[PDB]
């Protein structure tokens, strides 16, 4: 389920790789450095970005959650979902 990520910056960035689906089926986390804050916050490669600072994102552009997530100057907050099932 739904579960909150709260990131500190550090001088490299947070330490993730964010990855667009065709406008707008999502964001997601395709990577998280080893040693990184996105690492230490306990984000995971493959969580979909829900919300970024208490706001709603899905159905936002690349470009606007990137925006949201430079807003706040050295932190961010990402209410993620990790997604363990599906039926094709
Ligand atoms: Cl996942
Ligand atoms: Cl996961």
């Amino acid at each position: 389920m739904p579960r909150l990520c709260r990131l500190v910056r550090g001088e490299q960035g947070y330490g993730f790789h964010l990855h667009g689906e065709k406008g707008r089926r999502g964001q997601f986390i395709r990577r998280v450095e080893p040693g990184s804050p996105a690492e230490a916050a306990a984000l995971r490669a493959g969580d979909r970005l829900v919300e970024v600072n208490g706001v709603n994102v899905e159905g936002e552009t690349h470009h606007q959650v990137v925006q949201r997530i430079k807003a706040v100057e050295g932190q961010t907050r990402l209410l993620v979902v990790d997604q363990m099932d599906s039926t094709l």
